């Protein structure tokens, strides 16, 4: 049996639902170590350790823009931290720094006694997140760090598309309508640029550049993937296979690729 698999058997309405099977608690780090500041999410009741995942906002944004996928996340059986940058106007490399020390402190934090998610983390299972250029730095992290499980960036930007190094599972989430980091001249060319992974990309129907953030009006499909995705990779839960790897049946895709899925 696979020692990852946590919760029960998966369907499209329990993907798509706000909330997975876990109770989620939350708590805001007390001294943050190497970024701004951080809330942490964390299953109650998951029945084993749990993967980590760092969340990183765009520039000029803070945790409200991604926090959304905290519960979510969390409640599907992982510790999610959003951060807030030193600066807000932090740069992909600085953000990249920030997530890994973020992740590095929920591993500090799963050895404290006083924390509540001591024992909770399995440290060795760890993935990616972001906006923007908090997208650029969740690649950034995964080019650097290849012991990551799997990477899910959101409207990404960084000043280089190529990521050819990456051989993190990616999911990429893109906004078709997005004016700061067009699809065409950002987004898509990162996912082109990835050879050696398993990798997909998301296009959003008529999104802004903040289509997949806190507030979207498409959390049944961008949520079912995010989760299935992180599922899969990060937990090898094949339970989750064909979630992670399908084109999905909805009206809100307007571009869909995937690659060396399985």
């Amino acid at each position: 049996a696979n020692p990852y698999a946590r919760g029960p058997n998966p369907t499209a309405a329990s993907l798509e639902a706000s909330a997975g099977p876990f109770t989620v608690r939350s708590f805001t780090v007390s001294r943050p170590s190497g970024y701004g500041a951080g809330t942490v999410y964390y299953p109650t009741n998951a029945g084993g350790t749990v993967g980590a995942i760092a969340i990183v906002p765009g520039y000029t944004a803070r945790q409200s823009s991604i926090k959304w996928w905290g519960p979510r996340l969390a409640s599907h059986g992982f510790v999610v931290i959003t951060i807030d940058t030193n600066s807000t106007l932090d740069q992909p490399e600085s953000r990249s720094s920030q997530q890994m020390a973020a992740l590095r402190q929920v591993a500090s934090l799963n050895g404290t006694s006083s924390s509540p998610i001591y024992g909770k983390v399995d440290t060795a299972r760890m993935g990616v997140m972001g906006w923007s250029m908090g997208g650029g730095g969740s690649l950034i992290s995964a080019a650097n760090n290849p012991s990551l499980k799997a990477a899910a960036p959101q409207a990404p930007w960084h000043s280089s598309t190529n990521f050819s190094s990456v051989t993190v599972p990616t999911l990429i989430f893109a906004c078709e309508n997005d004016s700061i980091a067009p699809v065409a001249s950002s987004a898509l060319p990162i996912y082109d640029s990835m050879s050696q992974n398993a990798k997909q990309f998301l296009e959003i129907c008529g999104g802004s550049h903040s289509c997949a953030n806190s507030g979207n009006s498409n959390q049944e499909l961008i949520g079912k993937k995010g989760v299935a995705w992180m599922k899969r990779f990060m937990d090898n839960d094949t339970r989750y296979s064909t979630f992670a790897c399908e084109n999905p049946n909805s009206t809100a895709v307007c571009d869909f690729r995937t690659a060396n899925c399985s």
